[PDB]
């Protein structure tokens, strides 16, 4: 009982068979703003809804796929480029891809977006501004990164963060808790047809 | 009214596999040009999707001009091409997806490095190496893109560069003896026999 047409499955075929549409949920924000805390909680929530969702962050990218990359300007650009391509591949597989990198530069995030929006069939790219004040992330500072200021070119302290002008989702994590941030993102996905009811 | 639950930290591998009713793995196809990797990969992916299983094909169409567009054709580029593909296929397996790679991957050391990414991973991930084995005579008869006839093309695997055949892979399929549906049946049966998809 094995059936297939010649060639590759189309995107509509895959989406229909798996009962799910792929997209990229692109988190951006300062260190300690809550990207990682929100991404792992959102991923679990979606998995409880029987949805394929997968988090991309430093833990599974930096020392594997991108282990060849340094911290010079060219390396940083290439790091985001490759994360953009990988996130697109996950979306093409009918998975909700959640990226949790500071991604400070407008141009880098824009090129990741264009890979999705210019894809032969356009793939949703949902930019989520995880927005916490500098005073809040310095008070949080769960790794001591802000106190070191012994660390150079640090986003928001000694390097620039380029805030998105008008992202698809804007979440102020000093006024919404983790569950509320997960609720906001999931409701956006549901209201835009990307996950079932 | 909401309905949200989660524990601190990341989902564990067993939690993810259980919630999704599926275990992730890499099905690594290797073989000569025109041996049937892409033909089998697209049929297999369709078959698994029909079983409501996440499966995803990695090949030249979605890798070469995207993630790996920076790479050329020198030996160093070639090694790096397979290296990255090994990492990406691992990420898909970690997502509880059946990742199917369809690259010639002619060198034993490159396939071995990809394999060790899976087998030495903190939680070990199955790496299923499938020798798509067709004689030089058959693939020269097939030559669906004229690649073997060009000989015009340099350092071509099986003609002017080596193919290092797997010694004893998890699956060995002679595509001059089995049709595409039978090749899909063998791989799918192996997946079920090893608990990676429901029976
Ligand atoms: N609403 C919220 N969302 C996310 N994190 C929060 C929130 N409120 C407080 N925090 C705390 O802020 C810190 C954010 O750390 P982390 O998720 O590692 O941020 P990032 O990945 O952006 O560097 C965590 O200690 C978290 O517990
Ligand atoms: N039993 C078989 N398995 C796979 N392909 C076959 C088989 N018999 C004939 N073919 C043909 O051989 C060619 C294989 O092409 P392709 O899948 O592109 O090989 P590769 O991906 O290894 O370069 C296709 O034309 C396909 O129709």
């Amino acid at each position: 009982n094995i059936t297939f047409h010649p060639g590759a499955v189309t995107q509509d075929e895959r989406d229909t068979l798996l009962g799910q549409k792929g997209c990229t949920v692109w988190l951006t924000g300062l260190s300690a703003s809550g990207k990682s805390t929100i991404a792992t909680a959102l991923e679990q929530h979606l998995l409880h809804k029987k949805l394929h969702a997968y988090r991309l962050d430093g833990d599974n990218i930096r020392f594997g796929l991108n282990k060849d990359l340094g911290f010079d300007q060219a390396s940083r650009v290439e790091n985001i480029r490759r994360i953009g391509e990988v996130s697109l591949l996950f979306a093409l597989s009918s998975t909700i891809s959640v990226t949790a990198f500071i991604s400070p530069y407008i141009s880098d995030r824009q090129l990741a977006r264009e890979l999705h929006e210019k894809h032969s069939s356009a793939i949703p790219f949902i930019e989520v501004f995880i927005d916490a004040p500098l005073s809040v992330v310095e008070q949080r500072d769960p790794k001591g990164l802000y106190k070191k200021a012994e660390i150079k070119d640090f986003t928001g302290i000694s390097a620039p963060y380029e805030a998105p002008a008008n992202p698809e989702i804007h979440i102020r994590t000093d006024e919404v808790d983790v569950a509320g941030a997960v609720e906001i993102i999931t409701k956006y996905l549901a209201d835009n047809g990307l996950i079932p009811a």
